[PDB]
């Protein structure tokens, strides 16, 4: 149910959040700031936190992603496996209106309203942090 891994998007990025809680991209692998914990809330919701920030993952009413640290449930988000099998994260509080996390190919975080099922920048990989 707690799973640390780094989350790949196919936009070539990796999810990173800062100790300021600023989320983007990273091609920077051994970057730390990039080790996550997805953890199971409930079948299907799952949180989004860093391993060193000690942030979560959220998105807002306008679909602005961001990390705090005290979660709610904007902090939550509906995971979905594909039959690729690369994962989709849709906010679970704006869900049905089908918000998903994406980083741009500039590493930017996607807006929620701006992403749209099939996009290559909402398509993750989480893979794993051990050896």
């Amino acid at each position: 149910d707690i799973r640390v891994r780094r989350l790949f998007c196919r936009t070539q990025w990796y999810l990173r959040i800062d100790k300021r809680g600023k989320v983007k991209g990273t091609q920077e692998m051994r970057n730390s700031y990039n080790i996550m914990e997805i953890r199971t809330v409930a079948v299907g919701i799952v949180a989004i936190k860093g391993v060193e920030s000690e942030y979560y993952l959220a998105m807002n009413k306008e679909g602005k992603l961001y990390a705090k640290q005290t979660p709610n449930e904007e902090c939550l988000f509906l995971e979905r496996l594909e039959e690729n099998h690369y994962n989709t994260y849709i906010s679970k509080k704006h869900a049905e209106k089908n918000w998903f996390v994406g980083l741009k190919k500039n590493g930017s975080c996607k807006r929620g309203p701006r992403t749209h099922y099939g996009q290559k920048a909402i398509l993750f990989l989480p893979l794993p942090v051990s050896s």
